[PDB]
């Protein structure tokens, strides 16, 4: 309906750029739009933007065209039998883990939060809490519809003619087009609940050996909160969370009778209910140490998607901070192999007098062939660092950490990395530029990050 100049910002609300901000539900204006901005030879380009997740400049495109997908969120069908959804690249997967559960499917593929676009699912090739089994979202598309430069709509499969236009997609952030409708294969299930076991760690050696001791193996869902801020032996201690989906029989007889209804999110959470904090006189002793202990370990514990996948949303308001601004968000892949290259980054990040409360930990399974998609096999960290002085420079001697030991940075986090340390990470990227250029020779898909990470 509406073109708008806008502020266009990341996640991590940093480094805005104003864009034209094409908001249609209509698909045949899309086309029209990138028809348009080809006939001029690509002006200064267009780019995709689904629910702005990203906490970078991937999904904005200063002085130039930025086209809102979100209202293009139809569910076209949904196979029980077949196990597919077709649905609009708009869609989110919020809305589609709804409309799914009654047919016994799950979405196959789960990030840290529910407000992603699919065409953003696919454009980051996103990853969760079950790769290491499931690897990530791409796996599992069956089919993308792309609108290319061409201003024709071409119908791409992960096998088949058009494979590596599929697979340079897949993580493409954008830049080979507009993702319209896509078909995905779910995971089926019977319940919408987990089957739990927990774990917690001593140190960061306890850590690494907890998922190197085959046990990994026994889950198709595994992550960990880790300490980033104590001192050795305390740093790269865990709270772990790992399971499986749950079958009905395993559920207790209360919830039996609907195995794969959702529970509303809660009014009250912890803030609400204990406004000053949760610390009293033996939080930071030995019986707080036992206590976190035997609260997070456990066994069998049945939870629902709010408990096992979100725990972060039971502490309400209190730390992100104030918001996603001003922090820094920093995620890392360090390949399996390189376990000592990997603690010594995570002693760096301690002895650099920036402190991060908020920690990811998981260990990633095999990658999958997109050239450009971010998850290998090996540690994978994410950090959350306040803005400060010295910051920017730390993180650009943590990229050089990063990249000496073969790992990379993730796009869907990045807003300050260099073109060159991001080449390095990413050696496949002269093989998927040579795509782009083949299907994007005007260069009418752009973005900020293209810009800046040289992938124009
Ligand atoms: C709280 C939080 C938790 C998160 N947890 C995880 C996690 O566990 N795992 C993980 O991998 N990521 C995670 N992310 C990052 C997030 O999953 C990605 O940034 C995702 O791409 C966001 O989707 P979006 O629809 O908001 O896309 P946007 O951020 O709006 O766009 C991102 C990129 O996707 C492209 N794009 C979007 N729609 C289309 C389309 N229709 N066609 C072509 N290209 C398109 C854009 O051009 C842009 O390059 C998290 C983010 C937040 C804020
Ligand atoms: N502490 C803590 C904590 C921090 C983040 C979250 C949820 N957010 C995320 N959770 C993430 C989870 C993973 C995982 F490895 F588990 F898949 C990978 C990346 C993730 N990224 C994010 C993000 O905010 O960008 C939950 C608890
Ligand atoms: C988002 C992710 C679950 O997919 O959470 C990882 C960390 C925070 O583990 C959860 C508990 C043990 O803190």
């Amino acid at each position: 309906a509406t073109t708008t100049a806008t502020r266009l910002t990341g996640w991590g609300r940093t480094a805005p750029s104003v864009a034209n901000v094409l908001r249609t539900p209509d698909a045949e204006m899309i086309v029209k739009a990138v028809a348009r901005v080809a006939e001029s030879g690509g002006g200064r380009g267009a780019i995709a933007r689904g629910l702005g997740r990203s906490y970078g400049d991937n999904a904005q495109n200063g002085g130039g065209l930025v086209i809102d997908m979100t209202p293009l969120n139809t569910i076209h069908s949904i196979d029980a039998d077949t196990k597919l959804v077709d649905i609009d690249a708009g869609v989110n997967l919020d809305q589609l883990m709804k409309a799914a559960l009654p047919f016994g499917l799950w979405v196959p593929v789960l990030p840290g939060t529910r407000q992603v676009t699919v065409g953003g699912a696919i454009a980051c090739d996103i990853h969760g809490k079950n790769h290491h089994s499931a690897g990530s979202f791409g796996n599992h598309v069956r089919s993308m519809d792309l609108l290319t430069a061409d201003g024709e709509i071409r119908h791409l499969t992960p096998t088949g003619e058009d494979a590596e236009l599929f697979w340079a997609t897949v993580g493409g952030n954008g830049l080979t087009g507009i993702i319209m409708r896509a078909t995905i294969e779910m995971t089926p299930t019977s319940t919408a609940y987990f089957i739990a076991d927990g774990d917690v760690t001593a140190s960061l050696d306890e850590t690494i050996a907890l998922h190197s001791d085959g046990s990994e193996a026994r889950y198709t869902y595994s992550s960990a909160w880790f300490d980033a801020i104590s001192a050795p032996p305390k740093l790269g201690r865990a709270a772990v969370s790992r399971g499986r989906l749950a079958t009905v029989e395993q559920l207790p007889a209360k919830l039996r009778s609907e195995p794969l209804k959702f529970d509303a999110p809660q009014l009250l959470t912890l803030p609400d209910v204990f406004p000053n904090g949760l610390a009293n006189k033996y939080t930071f002793g030995p019986i707080g140490e036992l206590w976190y202990r035997k609260s997070g370990t456990y066994r069998g514990k049945v939870q629902n998607l709010t408990q096992f996948y979100h725990p972060l949303d039971m502490f309400g308001e209190w730390n992100r901070a104030y918001g996603p601004a001003g922090f820094l968000q920093y995620q890392f892949v360090i390949p399996t192999e390189a376990v000592d290259e990997f603690k010594k980054i995570i002693g760096v990040i301690q002895a650099s007098g920036h402190y991060s409360f908020l920690n990811v930990f998981k260990l990633f399974g095999p990658r999958n062939q997109a050239p450009l998609s971010f998850p290998i096999p090996g540690w994978n960290i994410c950090v959350d660092f306040p803005i400060k002085d010295g910051l920017g420079k730390f993180v650009s001697e943590l990229d050089r950490r990063v990249l000496e030991f073969g790992g990379r940075l993730y796009t869907a986090k990045d807003s300050r990395t260099t073109a060159e340390t991001f080449h390095a990470m990413y050696p496949r990227v002269d093989e998927w530029i040579s795509v782009r250029r083949k299907v994007d020779p005007l260069r009418v898909f752009a973005s900020d990050m293209a810009r800046r990470l040289e992938l124009l």
